[PDB]
């Protein structure tokens, strides 16, 4: 199985039986020239054009990679099937969002300033280095960097112009419906980029829990399952959320990993995240559920 194929890191589309991704945060991260604590689901799928020449062919077996992705994050969430794109009782939710953050692990990939994973596409971080020399004067260290730069336009419109081939199907599409230029500010650090999207993430299936807790207690019974399987998910993600949180406040001197998540996310404003993972064991005690206790009594 090659060739760039509809996602699976959030389950198999509808109706496929799943085969979900889950994060990767691997521990081998004590380092300021690393990526993310923990890699995102999306960027181990990312789509990719062949990255098992010269700089020209480069730039094509990239854009169209872009090209193809940005396809594949359309299906996945005009369907409904991304964690993300889900509602509640236009272009489809969270799917611009989704794109950009594609948009930035090619520009880390192609720049080899990611987060060293699954070696065939690590590996290319050489193939690309490596190319430009070939490709380019100079000797050149930011060699590199230089020759992207003066490529996002026309990479960004391998994005720009893919929302259109949607335009009638489903028109208003004129393709800057996700920004008419690629992510930056706080985006131009991949570890913030996954940092932030393991929020929106987050908080979307924490409404979606209670959604589920207040839809189904109108004491014991069911309202008692569904909050077993919050603590549960809290469980899990404890881990992740510490991990993450850590490497944040320290390599960005004084600013609160709440605010940036709350900052970008409306679904993440109703909770409050020192709170929801707090430290203290009392708490496991005084709080069952936690911060949905109140729901859950």
């Amino acid at each position: 199985i090659r060739g760039c194929q509809s996602k699976t890191y959030d389950g198999k589309i509808f109706p496929g039986k799943g085969g979900e991704k889950q994060w990767i945060c691997k521990d081998t991260i004590i380092h300021g020239d690393t990526n993310g604590a923990c890699i995102p689901p999306r960027t181990q799928n990312l789509c990719v054009g062949e990255l098992w020449d010269t700089k020209e062919l480069l730039k094509e077996k990239i854009k169209n990679a872009i090209h193809k992705e940005t396809e594949l994050l359309y299906e996945y969430h005009d369907t409904g099937t991304a964690i993300i794109s889900k509602n509640d009782k236009g272009l489809p939710k969270g799917f611009c969002h989704a794109v950009q953050r594609s948009f930035i692990d090619y520009k880390n990939m192609i720049l080899g300033t990611s987060v060293n994973i699954y070696e065939h596409i690590g590996k290319l971080q050489e193939d690309i280095k490596k190319i430009i020399e070939k490709g380019t004067p100079q000797q050149s260290t930011e060699n590199v960097n230089a020759w992207w730069k003066g490529i996002e336009r026309e990479m960004w419109d391998a994005v720009r112009c893919a929302i259109t081939k949607i335009n009638k199907k489903n028109s208003i599409f004129n393709g800057d419906e996700c920004g008419v230029s690629p992510p930056t500010g706080n985006d131009e650090d991949q570890s913030v980029s996954w940092f932030k999207e393991w929020g929106e993430q987050f908080c979307i299936e924490r409404l979606r829990y209670e959604q589920n807790i207040r839809e189904a207690c109108t004491i014991q019974g069911a309202c008692k399952r569904k909050c077993e399987k919050y603590k549960k998910y809290i469980s899990e993600k404890k881990q992740e959320w510490d991990k993450q949180k850590t490497k944040y406040e320290n390599k960005y001197v004084g600013k609160s990993a709440s605010d940036l998540l709350k900052e970008n996310y409306p679904e993440c404003i109703s909770a409050n995240f020192d709170f929801i993972f707090n430290d203290n064991i009392e708490y496991k005690t005084y709080y069952p559920y936690g911060d949905y206790s109140s729901i859950c009594s």
